[PDB]
């Protein structure tokens, strides 16, 4: 195991000149952890936020929050896992070829002799997937009949929340920014569609629901979408902001749920996945719904690490659809 | 029926000397409305707001929440109710000789022969009871075993809330400003007692909570209260947020529901009982909750219609415990 290692890093905010590839120390790991080689990470929104300022973290800042890999060595202490043990993780700093996590934190152990192609699976579907079922399990449990406003609908989120609101029975009316992406969201489970860049949002939203407005709008969208999203929920609706791709929502006077008693819950997947019971719990399901491909995991395009910078131009210029992966290299 | 009446109203905004009693006329009905004449009208922290500015309201403004009384005209097209009918209703415009409502909307034909102490009861019990009960069920639905925090916890609202929680298999953390108090919010069903006017508000949370927090804040003091209720909460609590006695919360970034996925309410009564059978729902639960005396309503003072001032300033104070009530001389 190596001293130092390739990662992706930001020394300071701003555009996509301050990303480095780069290198950096490997973690030393404690008695109850585990360092993993990757083989393939996610390509996350929220990278976008600490890159510009809107989230802070410490910088310089390694990026990434999940992996696909390989248990190269184990504290003293783990009898859970075994090294040349396969893994899917959340963890930060994964935008590298070595990352640590606690044994007892939010790690898998996938089946024994997983191949490089179900790795890559994982890695493209781990945090979006668990973020689909946790949220509308807890954040809003959606129930069958509901009708539920989705936004960024094509996008990696979008289309696991598609298939999973689908699965519910409930009926989606699905917002994206063109006709093709309306007609990818139509084949991964949205009910109604909604071009962005050509209608009426809340028109279009009190037309499918008779006037009534939604139970419930899943949100990733932020500034732009907030007063949509308000509007069109239906009285004793529940907003779940739950992104900042158009910007953070400004502060708001909260009197402003009142007069349609609106829940609102701004979630973040962590919590939800906290305890060993919990991540037990939403990883099994995530195994069980890809592995019987109930779940499908649609993959935009795979980039070396080195090409982050790229990815990220891709998926900030609202063109793609689904998943974007980075390999990382050996 | 007379033309003219006396009421309760405010021209202006300011301190208890801009509460007046005052010659009004009697309001003129449209085909689909009651006229009551009032026996009871209840006093709610509510009218601080608008006789403060907080919450603003198109002045001069006839205060009230909540009547019961007797109906001594309706319009052509009332078949639901008859002349001669006691009942309870939820409207504005209440401390007043004679108010109008909708025959649709929230008022309830009470039994033939209700006595007057009867009605004296419906008065002081109807806002708050709809409110703990509603409140309990759809803002938050309190489960056996939850632990709660309750601010004002000896106030109107709170000491039915306290009963409710108790009857659920709830255990109340109650807040209260002093000793006598919380002696009371205990006889009401409280289970932990916390003065705040003297003790460290969230130590003694993490104390009664094993460290684990809250699973809901019922808090009803705003401002003041906003980041004790945060911080109190347990990783997936719900903060229901249902006053203003500190004065409003400022407008904050609800990004600061992201940490512990905290979910916000802040619910108004109106928003669940809003049609025929949400109404159906809440009054019938009412009614045989307080005609059966399950739940016990506090009666602080009753005091002359004309006095309403004495009991803004006494209820202000935060002297009083459960409910004070007006009486309409007939
Ligand atoms: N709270 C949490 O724990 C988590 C939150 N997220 C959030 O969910 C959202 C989806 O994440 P992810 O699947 O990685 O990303 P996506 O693949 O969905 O890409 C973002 C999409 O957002 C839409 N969008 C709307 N407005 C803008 C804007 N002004 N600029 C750029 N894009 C915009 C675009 O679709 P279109 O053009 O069709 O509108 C775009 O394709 C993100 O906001 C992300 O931050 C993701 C995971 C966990
Ligand atoms: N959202 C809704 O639909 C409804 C909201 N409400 C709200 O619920 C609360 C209770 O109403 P109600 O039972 O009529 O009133 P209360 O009888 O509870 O009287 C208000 C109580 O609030 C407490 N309080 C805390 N901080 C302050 C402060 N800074 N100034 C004055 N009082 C303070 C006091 O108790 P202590 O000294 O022990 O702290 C006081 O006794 C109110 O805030 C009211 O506006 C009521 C009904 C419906």
């Amino acid at each position: 195991i190596p001293e130092q290692q390739k990662v992706i890093l930001i020394d300071e905010i701003g555009g996509y000149d301050v990303i480095k590839y780069e290198d950096y120390p490997v973690p030393s790991i404690s008695e109850e952890e585990l360092l993993i080689k990757n083989k393939y990470t996610g390509v996350n929104y929220i990278e976008s936020y600490f890159r510009k300022g809107i989230y802070p973290c410490e910088k310089p800042y390694v990026l990434g929050r999940e992996a696909s890999g390989t248990v190269v060595a184990k504290g003293k202490g783990v009898t859970n896992f075994e090294v040349g043990d396969q893994v899917a993780y959340i963890s930060n700093s994964t935008f590298a070829q070595y990352s640590k996590i606690s044994s007892q934190g939010p790690v898998m152990k996938l089946p024994k002799g997983t191949s490089d192609e179900e790795l890559k699976l994982y890695a493209a579907g781990l945090l979006q997937v668990l973020t689909a079922l946790s949220f509308t399990n807890e954040a809003y449990h959606v129930k069958k009949g509901d009708y539920v406003l989705l936004f960024a609908a094509a996008g990696g989120v979008g289309l696991i929340l598609n298939q999973l609101l689908k699965m519910k029975g409930a009926h989606t009316i699905a917002v994206a920014s063109t006709d093709e992406k309306l007609k990818i969201a139509k084949e991964y489970g949205a009910e109604y569609l909604i071009n962005a860049s050509k209608e009426d949002i809340l028109r279009q939203v009190l037309k499918f629901t008779n006037g009534k407005g939604v139970d419930a709008s899943f949100d990733s969208v932020g500034k732009d979408t907030f007063e949509i999203s308000l509007a069109a929920l239906k009285r004793k609706g529940v907003f779940v902001s739950f992104g900042n791709a158009s910007g953070l929502i400004p502060p708001f006077s909260i009197t402003r749920l009142s007069p349609k008693n609106i829940t609102l819950v701004r979630p973040q997947l962590y919590g939800y996945i906290a305890d060993p019971e919990e991540w037990k719990y939403y990883s099994d399901e995530f195994f069980g719904l890809v592995n019987s491909k109930k779940l499908n995991i649609k993959i935009y395009k795979t980039y070396p690490l080195r090409d982050y910078r790229t990815a990220a131009a891709d998926i900030e210029s609202r063109k793609t659809v689904g998943k974007l992966v980075l390999e990382i290299p050996q």
